[PDB]
């Protein structure tokens, strides 16, 4: 099955879902020079003081922490967005060093790890129809850069030792991804995917230009995490990154000046 492997890894990936060589793949690298001001963007409306969390999960790839998603409680809209979009999960993409590990890049500098806070469109009523959907999926995406610490996020870090391995979960109620967000919320947008197989060419992307910090002790911790499951030879969660795909014929919009 894929994975992040020599075997397996993002350059396999296409034999599978051929999609992987479309016309709208993600990440890409964020050249800030050709990106254009465009000054009909909205500010992005990031609602999530209602934000309901209910478990984190090792899904062999990364680690999801799960929200309630049967009402609107944490939504995102404006910015680039019609209607409104709900949080489903948020997870990591991070490197065995802190030289690499995020997905997007900007002006092909890597940052250590990349967030991305996924949201589905109401207008399809669940996940699975609005994957099907070019409107279908809002991902906001968070630089991580090594140095202080973020306080906000070690709840998340305190956690990982009990869901070391492939399928385990853990109960992780009340954590609110607030505590995950920069000061600003400038950024760059385009069209594209799924990051992960299946790779759908549904989501519109949000990317902050503003990194959080993250100490290096916070993200030793995510690299300690398995790919493997329970009792299988040990394989670290490192380097669960998809590199920059062609932009084809696409322009990066930003929010700023
Ligand atoms: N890295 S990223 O932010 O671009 C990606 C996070 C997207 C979550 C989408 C994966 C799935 B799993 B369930 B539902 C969706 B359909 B079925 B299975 B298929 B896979 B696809
Ligand atoms: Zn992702």
């Amino acid at each position: 099955h894929w994975g992040y492997g020599k075997h397996n890894g993002p350059e396999h990936w296409h034999k599978d879902f051929p999609i992987a060589k479309g016309e709208r793949q993600s990440p890409v690298d964020i050249d800030t020079h050709t990106a254009k001001y465009d000054p009909s963007l909205k500010p992005l409306s990031v609602s999530y003081d209602q934000a309901t969390s209910l478990r984190i999960l090792n899904n062999g790839h990364a680690f999801n922490v799960e929200f309630d998603d049967s009402q609107d409680k944490a939504v995102l809209k404006g910015g680039p967005l019609d209607g409104t979009y709900r949080l489903i999960q948020f997870h990591f993409h991070w490197g065995s060093l802190d030289g690499q590990g995020s997905e997007h890049t900007v002006d092909k500098k890597k940052y250590a790890a990349e967030l991305h806070l996924v949201h589905w469109n109401t207008k399809y009523g669940d996940f699975g129809k609005a994957v099907q959907q070019p409107d279908g999926l809002a991902v906001l995406g968070i630089f991580l850069k090594v140095g202080s610490a973020k306080p906000g996020l070690q709840k998340v870090v305190d956690v990982l030792d009990s869901i070391k391995t492939k399928g385990k979960s853990a109960d992780f109620t009340n954590f609110d991804p607030r505590g995950l967000l920069p000061e600003s919320l400038d950024y760059w947008t385009y069209p594209g995917s799924l990051t992960t197989p299946p790779l759908l060419e549904c989501v519109t992307w949000i990317v902050l230009k503003e990194p959080i910090s993250v100490s290096s002790e916070q993200v030793l911790k995510f690299r300690k995490l398995n790919f493997n499951g329970e009792g299988e030879p040990e394989e670290l969660m490192v380097d669960n990154w998809r590199p920059a795909q062609p932009l084809k014929n696409r322009q990066i919009k930003a929010s700023f000046k």
